[PDB]
């Protein structure tokens, strides 16, 4: 009986001669009612670590498998739950093994190379699904993508990741590892070294073990201590809404976005020919035209085959809920809101055969925010009308009526509203309107739109003076999600508020939405900017866009109470519509 092959009956390998197999009882009680206690055979270590934290476990194999374990599930309300895996892309890797540690109990880990029962994951499918257990988890869209993509299904997630970035309030970019999170709220130092092994292989390592089980096992107190603090801080519905967001993610980041090739190598050929041809004649007009061709052709025409599967012809990206400052959404690989925003370009973007698009855009949201965060009553019972604040702030500029106003004065007003509405001064008014919208504009003018808008829009002017007077440095939004910024910046400040109430509306119509986008089968595809993108089969066109559209209304009546938002709709069979 060597050391090493020690326990090769259990799949595991005996580096260190560190581990112990011991057999004893465990007080459960039995699926009937009697407090049964059963005998369960586990590990332990030989030198107690210097933590409180359970370093014991069970290991579930194909070859000793005890149905008793699964009795440990009963009765319970919360549980840690984590996995390791071969890689970190779903497609290309497995699930080696899933840790779940239940309180009071060592973790119990199933080996998922040694095991091809059905019989035993019953016990963990079960856990997954229940929606009255809350899983622990530290980065839940990882885990959670990679057991959605092996079939299993989970509900209720509660994710130490989440907690602790929300807890931050937007200071620091890193820290926010396990073992960060842990020397923080438990002051408690784990072993981080085992991460870089290799968990492909079929036998496993004497310490690979004890690190997964205490990467789990902490997850319960730290669950505790960071429930405290969230609710200390007041971000229990912000925190809530995102940990019910991971799942709507995942959904897009598994189902990904179709694209059509033939558009995609025709439009190369073309711009190829346009830049060839731009080169030729060319070799102001000419840098335009050719840095344009230039851009559109390499830095995207080009990059984009680069991340099609090959196979799939699907574009699988990866978003990112938490790495923004005003809250909103951030994709990666590739960015999508770096897209050109031009209907032939992303007609390139496409639904499955049988499926199709539905599109929903959110109109002026954050001027209404605005107005709701302001208390304008001006803005307010002009919007409750159904008169455009663009609109309106003409009425006012040019003391005409509806019926007189023209189309450069809404031009007009919209650079007034948004240049001043986020703190621009008449100069800054000038330079913005003379860019951007075009408008040889005087300063004088300037001056009297800055007087008039701020004259009018009482609870704007307010608002800004506010702001400007206490040079606050922390900001909150209508779900509570809070900010600390470094340095005071007035424009930053008037930002964040509206911003973040718009990722907030987004993030909880894409809950609700996922929720209520199952009976149909619906697939959500994509959420940028203000806008979302589903799929789903033609049969439920109608349905599917009711459904959407109550979401996001839903979604905005939550947090504004005195407006009312207008979702604008398309059923497209391209993103380019
Ligand atoms: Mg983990």
């Amino acid at each position: 009986d060597e050391i090493t092959k020690k326990y090769i009956k259990d799949n595991i390998i005996n580096v260190d001669d560190n581990i112990i197999k011991k057999k004893d009882i465990f007080k459960l009680k039995n699926e009937n009612n009697e407090i049964t206690e059963c005998a369960f055979e586990y590990f332990e270590s030989k030198k107690k670590f210097d933590d409180d934290i359970e370093s014991r476990f069970f290991i579930i194999n194909d070859n000793n498998y005890n149905e008793n374990i699964n009795l440990i599930y009963k009765d319970i309300k919360y549980c840690g739950l984590n996995i390791q895996t071969t890689g970190l892309e779903v497609f290309d890797e497995n699930i080696r093994l899933i840790q779940i540690a239940v309180e009071n109990y060592p973790v119990i880990i199933y080996d998922m190379f040694n095991i091809n029962k059905k019989d035993i994951l019953d016990g963990l499918r079960k856990v997954l699904e229940n929606k009255n257990i809350i899983k622990i988890i530290q980065n839940g869209k990882f885990d959670a993508k990679f057991l959605l993509h092996n079939n299993f299904k989970i509900e209720n997630i509660f994710d130490t990741y989440i907690a602790s970035k929300l807890l931050d309030k937007n200071k620091n970019m890193y820290g926010f590892k396990l073992n960060n999170i842990v020397e923080k709220y438990l002051n408690v130092i784990l072993d981080k070294q085992q991460q870089n092994s290799v968990w492909n292989n079929s036998l496993l390592n004497n310490n690979q073990l004890f690190y997964a089980a205490r990467d789990s096992s902490c997850l319960l107190k730290l669950y505790k201590k960071l429930k405290e603090e969230i609710k200390k801080e007041n971000l229990h519905i912000v925190n809530d809404i995102e940990n019910k967001c991971i799942l709507p993610i995942c959904d897009m980041e598994l189902n990904g976005i179709k694209v059509d090739l033939e558009n995609l190598q025709k439009s190369t050929n073309e711009i190829l020919n346009e830049l060839n041809i731009e080169k030729d004649n060319l070799k102001i007009i000419s840098l335009r035209n050719y840095r344009r061709l230039y851009k559109l052709y390499s830095a995207f025409y080009l990059k984009l085959p680069l991340h099609i599967n090959t196979k799939t012809n699907k574009i699988h990206t990866t978003f990112n809920q938490l790495k923004t400052f005003s809250g909103r959404f951030s994709s990666e690989k590739p960015n999508l809101q770096q897209i050109p925003r031009q209907k032939n370009i992303r007609e390139i973007f496409i639904p499955n055969d049988n499926n199709i698009f539905i599109i929903a855009d959110f109109k002026q949201i954050e001027l209404k925010i605005a107005a709701e965060i302001t208390n304008d009553e001006i803005m307010l019972k002009a919007y409750n009308n159904n008169i455009d604040l663009h609109t309106l702030t003409a009425s006012i500029i040019t003391k005409k009526n509806i019926p007189d106003i023209n189309k450069e004065d809404r031009h007009i007003a919209k650079a007034i509203n948004f240049g001043l509405i986020y703190g621009m001064n008449y100069v800054n008014l000038k330079n913005y309107a003379n860019t951007y919208y075009g408008l040889n504009m005087s300063l004088d003018q300037c001056l009297y739109f800055y007087n008039s808008f701020f004259e009018h829009y009482k609870g704007i002017y307010k608002w800004h003076n506010q702001v400007k007077q206490k040079r606050a440095l922390q900001y909150s939004t209508l779900s509570n999600r809070k900010v600390i910024f470094p340095y005071f910046s007035f424009t930053k400040a008037l930002n964040y508020p509206v911003q973040g109430t718009c990722a907030d509306i987004l993030k909880l119509a894409l809950v609700d939405l996922y929720d209520n986008l199952k009976d149909i089968n619906g697939k959500i595809i994509l959420c940028v900017h203000d806008e979302i993108i589903i799929e789903v089969n033609k049969k439920f066109q109608e349905e599917a866009l009711k459904i959407l559209v109550q979401s996001m209304e839903n979604s905005a009546s939550y947090f504004l109470k005195k407006v009312k938002c207008e979702v604008s709709v398309k059923i497209a069979e391209n993103w380019g519509s």
